DNA sequence: CGGCCTACG
DNA sequence: CGTAG
DNA sequence: GCCG
């Protein structure tokens, strides 16, 4: 009664197993910091299964037959049900390695590989990194300067204000172009740590060259604190009462023929999209990305006019964005 | 055992 | 290497 | 870590 891929079941934003899923996600995150992508995936998938259940897990028996629950994930749940805490999870949380890898990987421009090297060199705090700016890229410098602001989530009201400024710039860059809110806010989140916009134009081809024109206009308005094409990873000035704060904004352009695929990809969740691409290839023999859906036997691309089309192509029941919170 | 999403900057 | 979801 |  629980399908094995996250894209085969609705997953709402809020659910009935929050504590259990959060603990499994700690172990997933820690597996990522050690470079164990397989373990990360399993713990992420197990957490997601609990998010999709219709009521709380209260007894170990209720895990029987659920996909992605084996000896390890079941033991974690069992300990939480019996004692309210899982010793393995708590040991991770307190560990110097987990806490430092988490802090460093939060920096825009720092991934697991860079964080781990710094950890191995003995660095532990943000002020440690500031004292040696010779080891920092310009991107990492911006990420470190703006880290505090970027650590606080923004509200949907902020997002709506940002969308108006983006729409103004896009309208001058290319009249008729449109701006769509994607990412977690499209899935229903009321607050989140970045904001994502997808830009297209109804006349195929007109969007060529658009992103540089948009960026120049936003820069000219004084709104761009940092930027580096079709994807732009920016830090924007967001107005706040009497002041402002830095916010991470991603801008993406797609031709209208690809828009459904780009909308689907950029709406997430990350696990949902990895699972959907895995399902596509392994179960359907079709190759999915944010540009299209390829049949490698006929050597053809599916045309889609909507996300609904893509779900139909793949033989999946349609899930609205609010149900893609895997 | 092999596999684990698939791109762009 | 980083980024995205 | 789990699935097929
Ligand atoms: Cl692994
Ligand atoms: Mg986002
Ligand atoms: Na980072
Ligand atoms: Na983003």
């Amino acid at each position: 009664w629980m399908p094995a891929y996250a894209c085969q079941r609705p997953t709402p934003l809020t659910h009935h197993n929050t504590g259990l899923s959060e603990a499994l996600e700690i172990l997933a995150e820690a597996a990522g910091f050690e470079g164990s992508e397989g373990r990360l995936l399993t713990f992420c998938r197990a957490a997601s299964v609990l998010k999709a259940l219709p009521s709380p897990v209260t007894t170990l028996s209720q895990l029987q037959g659920l996909p992605h629950f084996g000896e390890h994930s079941s033991r974690v749940v069992q300990e939480l049900l019996e004692h309210g805490v899982c010793e393995e999870v708590e040991r991770v949380r307190r560990s110097e390695r987990y806490q430092t890898m988490k802090l460093f990987t939060q920096i825009f421009g720092v991934g697991v590989k860079t964080a781990d090297r710094w950890y191995r060199e003995g660095l532990r705090t943000l002020d440690d990194l500031r004292e040696q700016p010779q080891k920092l890229t310009q991107q990492q410098k911006a990420g470190l300067q703006h880290h505090q602001d970027l650590s606080t989530p923004v509200l949907r009201s902020d997002v709506d204000a940002l969308q108006q400024v983006v729409e103004e710039a896009v309208g001058q860059a290319l009249p008729g172009a449109t701006v769509t809110l994607t990412g977690g806010f499209r899935r229903g989140k009321l607050q989140g740590h970045d904001v994502d916009f997808l830009i297209t134009h109804p006349k195929e081809g007109q969007e060529a060259g658009l992103l540089p024109r948009v960026m120049c206009r936003l820069q000219d308005q004084g709104l761009i604190l940092y930027h580096q094409f079709e994807r732009s990873f920016c830090i924007f000035r967001l107005p706040q009462p009497g002041s402002w704060k830095a916010v991470r904004v991603d801008l993406v352009v797609a031709p209208v023929s690809q828009f459904p695929f780009a909308l689907l990809g950029w709406t997430g969740s990350k696990l949902f999209q990895r699972e959907l691409r895995r399902f596509s290839r392994k179960e359907k023999g079709l190759w999915l990305n944010s540009h299209g859906l390829f049949d490698p036997e006929q050597k053809t691309f599916f045309q889609a006019a909507s996300e609904e089309d893509i779900f139909r192509h793949l033989g999946l029941e349609y899930l609205p964005p609010e149900q893609r919170n895997a």
